[PDB]
C-alpha cells in the first residue's frame, strides 16, 4: 500500500475521512506491523498486540461524534515513564516493570480525542538524565547520524517522532528531558507551563517539578495535543492546576526578548553559529532583543543541583531499591545519582528550600519587565561515545540552559534553528512566564517565517520536505474566553489607528456584524491628530443598521480599556441586527450636536468613510 | 495611672506636654517594670540611657506629629532583635547581641515607638503554654494559677496588664493567637509575608509570622499599617500586599463553622462559642456548618510530619556545641531533636500529602469568605501543664495549626468571659490579605457581642471601649483604580448601591458636576427609579450632586457588566474642572415618554425625597 512515515495529524485525518473503516485500520495494522521492540529497536520499550489494536479500534467506533475528535485514529507513542492501561509501564527498568490498570490522565484524554497509543518508548532509566544514554534496553541515538546520542530522558519519543513513525508523542520534563531531544532530532519539544498536564498515572520522579511534555513536527500538532490535555485534575494529582481564564494568544510584536550576557559553548564551535543567527531572526521579526545577565537564574539551577531535589527521586525509588533487584535491571549512573539523597536530611531538604526561595525573590525582580527569554536549547550535539567517556560532565552541561525553568514556574518551547555545517539540526528555547504556551507557539510561528522564509522549515529527519501548512495555529479555542462582548464602531477598528488598544488590552475579535435599523453614525468634529465617530439611537424611525466589530474584552482588563476613553465617548449597550445586546461605544449627545459634526449613516460604517476622504 | 492607655492616649498625651514631661512619664514607666524571675514577662529591659538615646533620635526627626507611634512605649518578644538589647529566644546560652533592628522594629521605630524591653517565650518559639522557659513562667493576666499562653508569653501579659499598649509576638501555629484569648486581647496574625522576618529568629521558617497583641481594634490597624512593607531582598519570604486590599466583607458575607467542635472535657468554653456563633449570624452573616477535616488532617501534618526539621534546621549548630543543660528546657529541645527521624525524603513525601490536602482546603475556601473557629479549647491551670506538658500543648493546638500551611490570614478577638472570670475568645480566619476586612469583621462582630459601649480588654473589666475599637481602613495608597461618579441608584442609601461594594469600590469625595448638565428620571420601568445625566452646550446647565468611587481596574468590568441600555460609563466633569469617569446616558434614554426633569432638585437623592 503506501507510505505513512512523516505524516501530520492533518495527514492522518485526512486519509480516514476518505478512506473505511476498515482500510483505515489496515494501514494502522501495517504502521504496527514495521516496528521492532526490545533491543532491535532501542527507541521501543514496548509495542501493542494486534489484538490491543483492535480494541483501542473498536472502542473507538463507539464513540459517536467522529469527524469532531481532533486526535481521530492517529497512532502516538508514549514515554514508558507514563501509564497506558494496555501495556506494562517499565521505566526502563525491567524488574521495576508493573501493569496499571488505568490510564494516564493524559493518555486517557488523549484516547477521548481519538488517538491511539502504539507502543511504550525507551528513555533514561526513572527519567533520570539528558543524554538517553542510560537504559538497559538500549542507547536510542540521534535519528540523523548513529554516532551521536538522541538525547533524554524522552529519548524514545523523540526517535519516533523525528522519523515520523508517529506525529506526536508524549515526554516528561524536570529539568531538559522534553528540551534537549527536541533540539537533537529537529523537532518541536513543548514543556508546559507546570501543572497544566495532570501527572496522574506518571511515575513520580520529582513530583514538585516535573511536567508531561509533547513532541512534533510542526507547530500545529503540537497545539492540538496542548488543548487536548490542558486539563485539571486536581482531586487526583496534587500539583495540578487549572489554567486561568482568557489565556494571551500572541506577544506583541515588540515583545522583551531577554538573551543571556555570558553564553558557555564549552569548546564547542557550530552551534554558537546557530543561535546568532537565530537571534538575528528574532530581531527581524521586530521584537526588542535585550542582553541581560543570568545570574540569578544560574544560581536558580545550582540550587538545583546542590540541593536535595535528588530526594524526591529517592522518595519514589527507594521502597523499591530496597527490594534488591538484580543488578542487570539497574543503570548504575542514575542509581549512583538517585542514592546521593541518602546524605540529605529533612533539616538539609528545607535549607535548600529557603535559599531557593530567596534566589526566586531575585528572579522575580529580574523578569518583571522580560516577556519571553531566548536560550540555546543545549550547547551539545554529543556523540554516543563522548557520553560514554564522560558519562557524568555531559549531562550537567546539556541542563545549562534547562535546569531552572520549572524551579522558576516557567513554560518553554524548543524549537529549531537549523543544521551545523555536519548536518546535525540544533534550536532554541523559548521561555514564557507561566500560562503563555498558546504565546509561545505563536512566537515560534513568527520566528519561523524569518529564519525559514519561503516555506522551507524541515523537520524530523525529512530533510528535503518543506512546512507548507502545518505550522499554522488557531490560537486558543472560544471556550477559554470570559470578557465583556464589546462593539466598536470607530477608531477602535481593525486598521484604523486605536486597533492598538485593544490588543493592548489583550481583546479577541468575535464577529462582525451590524446593528439594528435604529442607529445614526456621526463624525465628529476631530481636534487630536484622530477623527472619531458617536453611535446615535435614535427612533424617530429614521435609523440605519451601522456596521461593527465585535471583541472579548478580559474582565480583569475592561478597567485598562475604557481608561482610554476620553469625553464625549462612552461604554453603553447597543441593539445588534440580530436583536441581542452588548456592550457597545456610545457617545453623549453633546458629542455629536457641535458645530462639525457631520451626519455619516450614509456610509453604513466608518471605514467607507475614512477613504472618501484618504 | 499610664496602666491601660491606648495608643491614642498616649498620642494625646504627647502633644499636650513638654518633650521634657514626655520623657518623664516614659521613664516612670520604665523604672516601675523588673525583669525575670521578678516579672517572668521580661527577659530584659532598656537600661535608661537606651531609653534617652532612643529619644534623642525620636527628637530629631522633623515632622513627629505625623508620626502614628510617636512616643508609643511597645514591647517586643525576645525572639526578635532590637539592636539595644539582647537577643535570646529565651535561651541563656543562646543569647547574642544584634548588630541592627529586625525590620518590623526599625519601621515601629521610624513610626515613633519606643521599645522597653524583650518579653519572654517559650524556648526558640516551641508552645503555646508559656511555661517552657527557664526565665521564668508566665500567669495569666487574670489569676497566677493560670497560664499566660505562649509562645508569646511575656508580650500577651505585658499588654494584658497595660503596661505597654502594643507588643510583637511570632506565631507559626498558634502563638500570636492563643496568648491573645486567654488575656483578652486582640491578637492579630497577619497574612504570610506581610510583615518581614528579617532579624526575627527563625523557628519553621517557611511557615513563620511576626504578628501583633493590642488592646483594642484601632491599635492593632496602626500597628499592621505600619509593619505591611515588602523586604524582599533580606527576606526570603516576605511578599508585598496587592493593591486595592478589601476593606470589609459584604453585610452577607459566609462564615463557616466546623460541623465536629472537639472541647476535650471542657464545659465553660463551649458557652461562650456558641454565644459568639449567634453574635455572628445577628450581624446578617449566613453561617454554614463545614466539615474541617482535611483542614485538621492539614494541622496534624504539622506535628506528626517534618516542619518540626525546620525547628531543627533553625537551631542544629547550635544544639551541637551541647550548651549547659538548664539553659535548655528539655521538652523543647526534645520536641526539636525529633527532626533527626527524617529523611529529605521524608520532607517531600510531607510535602505532597500537604499539597494534596490544599487542593481539598482551596476547593472547600472558594464557597467560602471566613472561618470561625474557637481560639484555644482550654484555660490551662499551671498545675495541669505540669503533669501533662505535651499533651496540653497540642489540644491547645487544635484549631490554630493549619492557618499558615495554608496561606490564610487571622485574628484573635475576645468573645466574653467563663462564670469563673476568665475570658476566651473567637478567631477569625480569611484568606491572603484579607487582614483590614478581618479587622471590621471584629468591629461588626463587637458591636452585637458588647453592646451598649460594653467591650472589656486586657485584665480591665472595669473599663470599656468607646471609640478605640473604630477604624480608618486601608489608607488611600493602597489603592489602584478608576475614578467614578454616579448620580443614580449607586449614591449611599439608594438601591443599587450594593453594586459598587460588589466591586470593591472605595468611596472618595461628593462633588458637584460644572454648570453644565441636567438630570432625568427615566421611565420608570423596574421597582427601581434611575436617572440620566445630560452635558449641555449652554447656556441651560445646572450643578448636580455626585459621588465619586474608586473601582479597582481589576473590577471595572464586573462593574459594568451590571449597567444596563440606556446608561453608559463615560466622562463628567466637575465643578473643580477635573474629569472622571461617570454614568451617562444615551439620547434615546431621556427623549422616551415619561421622563422628567428633575435639574431644579441638584441631584438624585433630593427628587426621591420630594416622592415620598
Amino acid at each position: 500500500m503506501e507510505s505513512t512515515l512523516g505524516w501530520s495529524v492533518q495527514d492522518w485525518l485526512s486519509f480516514h475521512s476518505k478512506s473505511t473503516p476498515t482500510k483505515s485500520l489496515e494501514l494502522l495494522e501495517n504502521l504496527l506491523k514495521s516496528q521492532k521492540p526490545a533491543p532491535e529497536d532501542p527507541a521501543w520499550i514496548s509495542l501493542i498486540p494486534v489484538e490491543d489494536l483492535h480494541h483501542q479500534w473498536n472502542i473507538l467506533q463507539s464513540k459517536s461524534n467522529k469527524e469532531e475528535l481532533p486526535l481521530y485514529g492517529v497512532p502516538i507513542a508514549v514515554k514508558d515513564n507514563i501509564d497506558y492501561k494496555g501495556l506494562p509501564t517499565t521505566a526502563a527498568c525491567p524488574s521495576y516493570l508493573y501493569q496499571p490498570t488505568r490510564d494516564s490522565y493524559v493518555v486517557e484524554l488523549l484516547r477521548d480525542a481519538g488517538a491511539v497509543v502504539i507502543g511504550k518508548t525507551n528513555l533514561d532509566q526513572f527519567a533520570t538524565g539528558l543524554v538517553g544514554t542510560r537504559s538497559p534496553y538500549g542507547k536510542t541515538p540521534c535519528v540523523f547520524n548513529d554516532k551521536y546520542v538522541s538525547g533524554g530522558s524522552s529519548a524514545g519519543s523523540a526517535s519516533v517522532v523525528g522519523r515520523g513513525i508517529v506525529p506526536l508523542s508524549l515526554g516528561t520534563d524536570t529539568a531538559g528531558s522534553g528540551r534537549v531531544p527536541a533540539a537533537l532530532n529537529n523537532l518541536i519539544g513543548l514543556k508546559p507551563t507546570k501543572g497544566a498536564f495532570s501527572c496522574r498515572g506518571v511515575v513520580p520522579a520529582c513530583k514538585s517539578l516535573d511536567c508531561v511534555s509533547v513532541f512534533a513536527l510542526n507547530l500545529s500538532d503540537a497545539e492540538i495535543a496542548f488543548k487536548v490535555m490542558n486539563k485539571p485534575d486536581l482531586l487526583e494529582d496534587e500539583y495540578s492546576r487549572e489554567f486561568p481564564k482568557n489565556p494571551i494568544s500572541q506577544y506583541p510584536k515588540d515583545l522583551t526578548i531577554a538573551i543571556p550576557k555570558e553564553v558557555p559553548w564549552f569548546g564547542e564551535t557550530e552551534n554558537p553559529k546557530l543561535y546568532t543567527k537565530a537571534v538575528a531572526s528574532l530581531k527581524n521579526t521586530g521584537a526588542k532583543i535585550v542582553v541581560v545577565d543570568f545570574e540569578p537564574l544560574l544560581e536558580l539551577a545550582r540550587c538545583l543541583y546542590e540541593g536535595a531535589w535528588v530526594a524526591e527521586r529517592y522518595c519514589a525509588t527507594r521502597d523499591f531499591l530496597a527490594t534488591n533487584p538484580p543488578e542487570s535491571s539497574l543503570d548504575e549512573t542514575v542509581v549512583n545519582i538517585i542514592k546521593g539523597a541518602v546524605k540529605f536530611d529533612a533539616a538539609d531538604a528545607f535549607k535548600f528550600e529557603y535559599k531557593r526561595q530567596g534566589i526566586l525573590q531575585k528572579v522575580n525582580l529580574l523578569l518583571k519587565d522580560i516577556d519571553v527569554l531566548c536560550v540555546p536549547t543545549c550547547p551539545l550535539n554529543p556523540k554516543l561515545e563522548e557520553v560514554a567517556q564522560e558519562p557524568v560532565l555531559v549531562n550537567s552541561r546539556q541542563g545549562t540552559w534547562t535546569n531552572f525553568v520549572n524551579l522558576a514556574d516557567l513554560a518553554a518551547l524548543a524549537v529549531p534553528s537549523g543544521f551545523r555545517s555536519d548536518g546535525l539540526p540544533n534550536g532554541i528555547t523559548l521561555i514564557g512566564k507561566k500560562f503563555s504556551d498558546y504565546a509561545l507557539l505563536d512566537l515560534a510561528k513568527r520566528f519561523f517565517s524569518v529564519a525559514f522564509p519561503n516555506n522551507s522549515r524541515t523537520y524530523g529527519k525529512f530533510v528535503d520536505r518543506r512546512i507548507t501548512v502545518e505550522d499554522e495555529l488557531d490560537g486558543p479555542s472560544k471556550d477559554t474566553l470570559n470578557g465583556v462582548k464589546l462593539a466598536v464602531v470607530g477608531a477602535h477598528l481593525k486598521g484604523l489607528p486605536l486597533h492598538w488598544q485593544l490588543q493592548k488590552c489583550n481583546a479577541t475579535y468575535l464577529s462582525s456584524p451590524k446593528t439594528s435599523n435604529n442607529y445614526k453614525l456621526y463624525a465628529l468634529p476631530k481636534v487630536g491628530p484622530v477623527l472619531k465617530p458617536g453611535l446615535r439611537r435614535v427612533n424617530d424611525g429614521t435609523g440605519s443598521q451601522i456596521q461593527l466589530e465585535v471583541y472579548s474584552v478580559p474582565y480583569d482588563r475592561f478597567g485598562d480599556f475604557i481608561a482610554m476613553v476620553p469625553e464625549p465617548l462612552g461604554i453603553g449597550s447597543v441593539e445588534l441586527e440580530s436583536g441581542e445586546w452588548v456592550k457597545s461605544f456610545i457617545c453623549e449627545e453633546f458629542g455629536y450636536t457641535q458645530q462639525g459634526t457631520v451626519d455619516i449613516t450614509k456610509f453604513g460604517g466608518f471605514k467607507p468613510y475614512i477613504e472618501h476622504i484618504q
